């Protein structure tokens, strides 16, 4: 998260994050109890490597009493998601077991209304993602909240040439962002998940380049028949 603060701790209960051989690789959310919801091409980096995801957390190094390293049964990536496009791209992961529930660990209720996010509605994203262009990386939880653009703006040439479909959203991402790190994670309006932060190389904080996001609602489906 680029421009944005320290998030309350454990104020988002469904916040994760994926971690590949012991370190944060992207965010996730907790959608149902032993299932979390992250971006696919998030696995294309964890190749060669153990993947688990870590929940109640906070600090990614100091124990807290919620926090929880969970190991993961099955990684199931949308069937129409390519090495090479931002489209579909979601992935779910199966924990080996159902989560420990609590004040610091709970699903949070996602968007089956396909139905676009008004613009200028504010929402908010979370992640462990650097905090700037040097790279650095925050050890606790960040977030900050962002305006919904409206896709016709977000179409423009001048932006990102009609590459946004029905399928996807952007927020607004001058001075505040969301970056590398942070891909697979909530954007959250009205206390529902409405997007996933997608996981594609994309330069941040600049107010040309909007933040792009998968609509969780134009798979409702899929999720629906993973889940069952």
């Amino acid at each position: 998260i680029l421009g944005g603060r320290e998030a309350e701790a454990h104020a988002r209960p469904y916040m994760a994050s994926v971690q590949l051989n012991g370190a944060h690789l992207c965010g996730g959310v907790l959608v149902a109890e032993q299932w979390v919801l992250s971006a696919a091409h998030c696995l294309e980096d964890a190749a060669d490597g153990k993947v688990q995801v870590l929940l109640g957390a906070h600090s990614l190094s100091q124990p807290e009493p919620s926090k929880r390293l969970y190991d993961v049964l099955r990684a199931v990536p949308h069937p129409d998601s390519q090495p090479d496009t931002i489209d579909h791209d979601l992935l779910l992961l199966q924990l080996s077991e159902k989560a420990t529930l609590g004040p610091a660990v709970r699903p949070l209720p996602w968007q089956r209304v396909d139905r676009d996010v008004a613009p200028g509605t504010l929402c908010d994203v979370a992640g462990w993602g650097i905090v700037n262009h040097a790279g650095r990386r925050p050890d606790s939880l960040q977030h900050v909240l962002l305006p919904v653009l409206d896709r016709a703006t977000c179409n423009r040439r001048t932006h990102h040439d009609g590459a946004i479909t029905e399928r996807l959203m952007c927020a607004e991402s001058n001075r505040r962002d969301s970056c590398k790190g942070d891909s697979g994670g909530p954007l959250v309006c009205g206390g529902v998940l409405e997007g996933v932060v997608t996981s594609g190389s994309r330069v941040c904080g600049n107010r040309k380049k909007p933040g792009i996001y998968t609509r969780v609602a134009s798979y409702a489906a899929w999720i629906d028949s993973v889940l069952a």
